[PDB]
């Protein structure tokens, strides 16, 4: 389970404090509004910014808490959610839709 290469537009789950492996994609502050720009970190280790789902979010995470979300791991959590939080099951649901960055809508 050594580091993960994450690419632009790669669907992965991106574990937070007290949250469990949201299903969060790897973007770039090119599609990350001024919502998302605002909260980038300026702490010491590269951060990457993924769109979080649903609702297309924005999140500044190290690749350290960032995993590899693959298609089939995301619809097996749509079978099964865990825990049990609308937003996260509205996540894999609406990122299970969403193949790539290049998928997701910009408010440009």
């Amino acid at each position: 389970s050594e580091r993960v290469n994450y690419k632009p537009g790669m669907r992965v789950l991106t574990k937070m404090s007290g949250f469990p492996w949201w299903p969060s994609m790897v973007v770039t502050e090119s599609k990350m509004t001024s919502v998302a720009r605002k909260s980038k970190p300026k702490r010491a280790g590269t951060f990457y910014p993924v769109i979080f789902f649903p609702n297309k979010e924005y999140l500044w995470t190290g690749s350290d808490s960032l995993t590899p979300l693959t298609s089939e791991a995301i619809s097996q959590f749509l079978e099964k959610p865990k825990p049990k939080t609308a937003s996260l099951i509205k996540a894999y649901k609406m990122a299970q839709s969403t193949p790539d960055l290049d998928s997701l809508s910009v408010p440009s």
